[PDB]
């Protein structure tokens, strides 16, 4: 739950030097890769030396070189910290001691270069009782300032507390000295400073710095392009450790082969439970209800395996879904993503107790549309049309350069969904069901707000992503997908 082992601004040489002087055999940290941006490096110390393991993420999952594939860095660390003997270098290396980071740049409450007047301006417009921030010092270079709002919602005040940096330790002028600003902040959240006149300086929540008005999107993107996108994303990534809910149902022996990737699993409290099977384990599918928080919901799931095809159609029928969104080709760069789970055009196939007819195909440039009729074998009045939107112009590397094709796609998907009475969640899948799947769903949630409320509405991209990640681990995988979400929201605003 710490995630302090991730160092955002460290190099390979600084990683070796930090592990050789402050760490011991078994100490580790994780950092961005400097040789190949977009990837990550796990730096472990063993037998008095440091080894560096490559962690790739092209948009679908974190892939440990010589290891396994994971939905988040936190889950990768947590896995190998409890599965010693599994991390192979080809000797075995252990993750014993997280080397914690003292750089507070990825913290929600850290602002850096900020004046006192501006700190009061931001805490006035967006802050409430307990909102706080930590900024670099105005009057005393090297020091820091803690600015807290206290009042009721001239009944409120902003209090500034100086934070001296003495010998690489931090203090508020008296008491204990801390090795990092994070340690000082975590101390004074649990034991808040009390003023002479009784005012308790509670540090309830950090000040929101990402919620913007939809009309300010062009300004915000220009500010994040001069880089701000990387910092805003890694601040979101630091909060994935609060989303380590139980995934025990996917870890069962009976459900191991129902996952495309053994470690990328749904949460127990949001997974799709399948009812009425055959009496072993017939209730499991690697899928999660995504509910934004009528209201449009989503089922984020993985690409189909050969042995989960029947389970897929049971889910579509049981959840009453009428629209399926497919975010990858059947085959991409020679590797099999989704297996074909639909019949050829005009053909009829039976998948277990479910019966699917491919009625018509319509081929646009960005996607293929397939009108399918799904029914339960042997029953009348169970037939419903399911519309499959197979997006096929997503590039093999990175994100699309122009978000227009994705938006027009989503616009079509949304109107067909709205046209069907009592439609269930929209199914979005392919590959591991977290990368492209999360990007499509997050864009569609934000674009939904703008479509119904116009340009005068607050959007908060990291808050929307974090809310989605609590229902399926790893939704939105890379910093390029994060930027693409902004680009798509901005492009939708401009076409209004």
């Amino acid at each position: 739950t710490s995630r302090r082992w991730f160092h955002p601004n460290i190099t390979g040489v600084e990683a070796e030097n930090l592990l050789l002087t402050r760490g011991v055999d078994g100490s580790f940290l994780a950092r961005p890769s400097k040789s190949n941006p977009g990837d990550f490096t796990l730096s472990v110390r063993r037998n008095g030396a440091v080894t560096h393991i490559k962690i790739q993420n092209t948009g679908d999952y974190y892939d440990l070189y010589g290891g396994e594939k994971f939905a988040t860095l936190a889950e990768l660390v947590q896995y190998y910290m409890e599965h010693h003997g599994q991390l192979k270098e080809g000797d075995v290396i252990e993750l014993k001691y997280p080397l914690n980071c003292a750089d507070p740049t990825s913290e929600r409450w850290f602002h850096g270069h900020l004046s006192g007047k501006e700190a009061e301006k931001l805490l006035t417009e967006k802050g409430k009782h307990g909102s706080f921030l930590v900024r670099e010092s105005q009057s005393h270079p090297g020091d820091f300032v803690l600015s807290v709002r206290t009042g009721d919602d001239g009944k409120s005040k902003v209090t500034h507390v100086m934070i001296r940096c003495q010998e690489l330790k931090y203090d508020v002028g008296g008491g204990e000295r801390f090795d990092s600003l994070t340690d000082l902040v975590e101390h004074y959240k649990k034991n808040p400073m009390v003023e002479t006149l009784g005012t308790v300086l509670q540090l309830k929540q950090p000040l929101n710095t990402t919620r913007i008005n939809a009309a300010e999107i062009e300004s915000r993107v220009r500010e994040l392009s001069k880089q701000g996108f990387w910092e805003e994303f890694e601040t979101l990534q630091q909060q994935e450790c609060k989303l380590l809910y139980s995934r025990k149902e996917g870890q069962r022996q009976e459900n191991k082969n129902k996952n495309r990737y053994k470690n990328i699993l749904p949460f127990d409290h949001t997974r799709v439970v399948l009812h009425d099977g055959d009496p072993p384990v017939s209730d499991y599918i690697n899928a999660d209800i995504i509910m934004p928080e009528p209201k449009k919901s989503y089922i984020a799931t993985q690409g189909c395996l050969q042995n989960t095809v029947n389970d897929f159609w049971r889910m579509v029928f049981q959840e009453n879904s009428r629209v399926i969104v497919m975010t990858t080709k059947e085959v991409e760069r020679g590797k099999s993503k989704c297996v074909k789970y639909w019949p050829d055009e005009y053909a009829l196939k039976e998948y277990g107790v479910m019966r699917v007819r491919n009625v018509k195909e319509s081929a646009a440039h960005d996607y293929t549309l397939r009108e399918l009729k799904l029914s339960k074998v042997g029953q009348g009045n169970t037939e419903r049309t399911v519309w499959q939107y197979h997006f096929r112009t997503w590039p093999d590397h990175g994100v699309p350069s122009d978000p227009g094709g994705v938006l027009d796609f989503l616009e079509e998907v949304h109107h067909k969904q709205e046209s069907i009475m009592d439609a269930g969640p929209v199914v979005v899948h392919c590959s591991a069901g977290i990368g492209r799947t999360g990007t499509f769903i997050v864009i569609d949630i934000l674009i939904d707000i703008i479509r119904e409320k116009g340009v005068d509405c607050d959007i908060d991209v990291p808050k929307t992503i974090q809310m989605v990640r609590s229902q399926r681990s790893g939704m939105v995988q890379t910093e390029a997908q994060y930027r693409f979400i902004y680009m798509a929201v901005q492009h939708y605003i401009e076409t209004l």
